């Protein structure tokens, strides 16, 4: 267990180490391995495999990503695939409950996100927090293992980790980089002839559309079926059902991949493409970091993206995607480009990626000295400035300024050992930023004086995330909504802040400029309008009548649905820990009600894994009000529900799944339950 | 009328010259001329003065200092002894009301206050209106003229005023400089033999007094009576009384001055010393820009003033104060240092005052562009620009900055054209602040929604002004009160903002640093107490009362009269320009309340000048509820009850009164008020 940190590029089998070792930690030490991943979908599709391939060794795997978690206990537990954010609440829980010990390993994937990134910062926290405790308290202890590209200073990376180095630049599908810039039709069709796919990439999401409905156009102007139509019936039976243009462009082995779908939209096109029933896919920078998903030929349609020039990181990890390994002999990743456009094409072509920063006055550091205090692991000074030295940015003075700063709101008691009073205490277990935590503290003890029960909105405000822009809104139809309003929901908004003037002046004049600090109140109404969309979520409407009611679309909705359900986890735990039964009480459906956007009724049966919202609905409507009801019922019975040989459903990390089947696990899931 | 501009030392009649000046405009054109003073205490000493020089040419004289006003319409008035706040907003309502004709000239006094200062951005303002609109439509229009001592830039000035230059250091009474090294035990003997005063000046107020009482001692232990005798009476009899220290000091010829007295006891002790009465005075930097006040030789305790060395224009004008014109051979400046103070003091006595500035994203380039605006002088962008050349600033492209600050808090609407909406008209009008209109605006709004009347506690909160420290806190003792508050007075503290928290922990916790711009709720507190005691002063309760429980001084309490009176007038203007009936009613009889420190029943009351506060209870208990009551009285009725040949009682420049005759003039002037 002297820890370890390697490289390689993807496609090329590099997780595979890590997949033997995991497993003989766990088998020798009989403890935990905590396998972190940088995004929710690729730690699903990582919680799936190791469940496939540690299933029949004894060895429970469930993480916890997203807003979802393991329905049984940590104790249980032997591998936990969890986000980087949830791997920090994780370590602090276990710092918390002085069982640090239990832990045999820690793994790390795509660890290039340490740098400049908004999550990168976590896992800089979280990494110092083993490697502190570990040489506090002592050769086994705690295993460490990375991933990423070729990094400039990978070995700077192991150096502060103390683990050793292993960097290569090898791959079975040899990529050929040639940039060229008429011959557009016959390019499209000499590839489309060799019986290979492709994958383009396109910034925009309007143009990504419009993109393969052109391309969709040619190939149906220039003109297996079964299966193309199986993924036809698959993408007709869903929440938001099946678009316009995707009806038309998935026909001709032509779709799109964007955030604008729903995440089973994406899965759909995702396993298409995959089995190769997809011949081209316009996908956006999206997918660049997403699920492993390789091609024959990688296309993109313009260095800029986003008005600036593509960055060199994604562009690397897009070039991995060309080339199967298996199957494929070579691999191309083509670059058009233009007279202007050709010297950033050059400049892309070559140039590694750049260092990996820090990003540590700053709130991360107000959060590390939190973390470290309120854990009981850096109480006096003399040991805080021995974390400094743990960081990646002192291996590669700002602890005072934090460390009074949270003094200063109270987060902390000095006395010359330092201590958490409640809000401390509060704030790590919620695993909120301190920064934030002030002003969720103020609004939810302003809450609790004048609570509104007659509805779920004022209870939906309260735990409703602001701290990205997850859409854009028309204040014209806010103000109809508005005008359109119930007296309770009304009631609600005057307690919040919301003011008819500020409305008024958004729905003619121009959005007001909130140039000054002061100007909080212009989020007080983007967050009301956010909470009415999560209460229309929550009634269990349609996503197409969210989008036309409020103009976000069905993407952005379920984005708000995982933000505001972890949102909701999180106030939940500071609520509890800070004593306040009640509002614990109020908040604590919620957070599954926003995981699944349904009822309270359909709470009790989406306990199953293999039960959607609508699935959840049609099962209720039927009489089985409860997973018990559920599990006594014969086969028939839920498949002739579930209709009322061919795949036509679809579960995250599905199998030769039908109607017939489908039904006999979810009542055999709801055994297990039980 | 071809302006002016001329500078002269102090103690040398560099007034004269104005008042021939006036005298000759007034008598020829028949129009107004607005004697502009920096101070309230000056403007009502030159007030008098000229009502004194001018009475007998049948012509008024009645300025706008403070919060008073004259009980006159501005048409009546010839000469309008103003104070440069409120001068400026008698320009705008002249601009606004286009009779901008019916003034003939605009004295300015000190205009070395036009630099740098917390008000001479308002006196450059109003002397560039004056330019301005001169200009635009014209040589009999508006004269012009100022004064101030050795300015180095006096004739960039005349050249900004287009204006005559006259400069010249003379004086009756030669001022002699031989430093010659507390040792003044021996310097105060042999000056006092002489039959001459003395002025000191001390930078501490506390230090002040001990040392008005060593002194005092001094001469107790080692060394006219009836007249002194006169003057402790006059301060025995007033609402603060007589000060243990003042009483002990006095009768040795010693007094102290500073802004702790009441603006009464200042003047008792300015008139025995002028008359000579007292010998020895301790005055402070207050004094120094005061009325004018010779002495025979001027002493100072140190040049260190606040922790720095003495402001060198706050020396120039102390050292006017010695030698009197007229008895006077030649007078005397000691200013004493020690080892370290020796170079301070030689860099203090050479050197004469610094340049003078113009102090113009500024708040004050706002309100200029506002009052042009809403005034109907500059509407277009074409000429705005001519303004900029018209100002100080640019005669020794910030405006657009400051225009779109307009818009974007809708103070105006653009049309090529701009103008106000109403917020704008009601900005100038009352002459607030453009930065604190929208602070105002959203407090009034809010308080009209959920008023309380049950007292008049949330009436003094929205009229409570807050731009300046007027005193130090005790939370302690602030939380003491809170503790012992009715629940009227807790409903409108829990409107207005006031938590108990804060409060919690502000009387056990060190103050909490407002390091964040989101925490004026730090100023919402201190509004609060000094709504409280605001309350207790329109209670009529004695000032030593208010003294105890909030810990204010008397002075302190005094100045936060005048102020929150003005501010209350400012905001019955606005509320009336606005069109709020109910609030500008509520607010219209707090103006004179805060002014006197009265109940409603003295309002009717207090219309005579000679009545004071005390001095109208007295005769409201004797019957005397109303002024045209008091006219139908016998004199020797209220001679008596006021008892109930010697100068007892003290008004603002008064003459050879006693109880005999004051009442004779309060009968007087009450039949002249019908
Ligand atoms: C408390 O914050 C959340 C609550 N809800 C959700 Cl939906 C998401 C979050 C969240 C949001 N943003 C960042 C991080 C988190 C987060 O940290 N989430 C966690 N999920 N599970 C955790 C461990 C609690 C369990 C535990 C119990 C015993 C032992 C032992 N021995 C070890 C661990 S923490
Ligand atoms: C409206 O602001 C105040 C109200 N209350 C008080 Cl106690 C003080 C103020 C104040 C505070 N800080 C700065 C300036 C002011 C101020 O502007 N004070 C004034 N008080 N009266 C005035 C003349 C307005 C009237 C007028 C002028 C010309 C003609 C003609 N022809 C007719 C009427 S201006």
């Amino acid at each position: 267990g002297k820890n370890l940190v390697y490289s390689a590029p993807t496609s090329a089998g590099k997780t595979l180490v890590a997949e033997l070792l995991i497993l003989k930690r766990v088998l020798e030490m009989r403890k935990k391995a905590l396998f972190i991943l940088p995004f929710v979908s690729v730690a699903k599709e990582k919680k799936y495999y190791l469940q496939s391939l540690f299933q029949e060794v004894g060895i429970k795997v469930d993480g916890y990503m997203g807003s979802t978690s393991p329905s049984r206990h940590f104790s249980s537990l032997d591998i936990a695939v969890c986000t980087i954010e949830r791997a920090n609440g994780l370590i602090n829980r276990l710092i918390e409950e002085n069982k640090m010990d239990l832990l045999g390993m820690v793994v790390v994937d795509e660890l290039h996100m340490l740098g400049d990134s908004h999550r990168g910062y976590l896992l800089e926290l979280l990494l110092t927090k083993i490697c502190y405790i570990t040489r506090k308290s002592a050769s086994n202890a705690v295993q460490i293992v990375g991933m990423s590209a070729t990094l400039p200073n990978l070995e700077l990376v192991a150096s502060w980790l103390n683990a050793e180095l292993y960097h290569t630049d090898f791959r079975p599908v040899p990529l050929l980089e040639s940039v060229k810039v008429d011959h557009v039709v016959s390019l499209c069709y000499e590839t489309i002839c060799d019986n290979h796919s492709v994958l383009l990439f396109c910034p925009s999401k309007k143009w990504c559309e419009k993109l393969a409905d052109i391309i969709a156009r040619e190939f149906y102007n220039l003109h297996e079926q079964k299966e193309l139509l199986e993924v036809m019936d698959q993408l007709r039976r869903l929440p938001s059902g099946l678009d316009s243009v995707l009806q038309k462009t998935v026909p001709w082995g032509v779709a799109f991949h964007h955030a604008g779908l729903t995440f089973e939209e994406r899965d759909i096109i995702e396993g298409a493409f995959r089995q190769g029933l997809i011949r081209v896919l316009a996908a956006t920078s999206t997918l660049s970091s997403g699920v492993n998903l390789p091609a024959r030929r990688v296309i993109i349609r313009t260095p800029i993206f986003g008005g600036r020039p593509l960055d060199i990181l994604t562009y690397k990890q897009m070039v991995g995607r060309a080339g199967r390994k298996g199957v494929d002999t070579v691999g191309e990743s083509i670059l058009i480009c233009k007279n202007s456009e050709k010297s950033k094409g050059i400049a892309l072509l070559q140039g590694s990626l750049k260092p990996v920063r820090s990003c540590l006055v700053t709130g991360s550091m107000i959060r590390a000295i939190l973390e470290i205090i309120v854990g009981g692991v850096a109480s006096t000074s003399q040991d805080m400035h021995t974390y400094a030295a743990c960081t990646f940015l002192a291996a590669s003075g700002a602890i005072e300024a934090c460390v009074m700063w949270l003094l200063e709101n109270e987060f902390i008691q000095s006395t010359k050992v330092y201590h958490p009073t409640h809000l401390g205490s509060a704030t790590l277990s919620s695993s909120l930023s301190p920064a934030d935590t002030l002003d969720i503290f103020a609004d939810l003890q302003r809450a609790m004086k004048g609570f509104v029960l007659e509805n779920d909105l004022h209870i939906l405000y309260l735990v409703t995330p602001m701290f990205e822009d997850w859409t854009t809104i028309d204040w014209y139809r806010f103000f109809c909504l508005w005008e359109k309003l119930p007296t309770s929901m009304k009631r609600v908004a005057e307690l919040v802040g919301v003011e008819e003037g500020f409305l008024a002046r958004c729905v003619k004049g121009k959005v007001v400029a909130r140039t000054e600090r002061q100007h909080r109140q212009m989020a007080i109404h983007k967050r009301f309008f956010t909470s009415l969309v999560l209460l229309d979520l929550i009634s269990e409407v349609p996503l197409r009548e969210i989008n036309q009611k409020y103009g976000c679309n069905r993407g952005q909705i379920q984005s708000l649905q995982q933000s505001a359900a972890v949102y909701a986890g999180m106030i939940t735990v500071f609520s509890n820990r800070l004593g306040w039964h009640n509002m614990e009480l109020l908040l604590s459906q919620f957070q599954k009600r926003l995981t699944f956007g349904i009822q309270r009724e359909l709470c009790d049966l989406v306990r199953v894994s293999l039960l959607n919202a609508q699935r959840a609905r049609v099962l209720y409507a039927s009489g089985f009000h409860t997973v018990a009801d559920l599990a006594r019922a014969n086969i028939v019975e839920v498949e002739v529900i579930l209709k009322n040989n061919m795949r036509t459903i679809w579960v995250t990390g599905r199998k030769g799944l039908t109607e017939r089947e489908a039904a006999a696990l979810i009542v055999e899931e709801a055994r297990m339950i039980l």
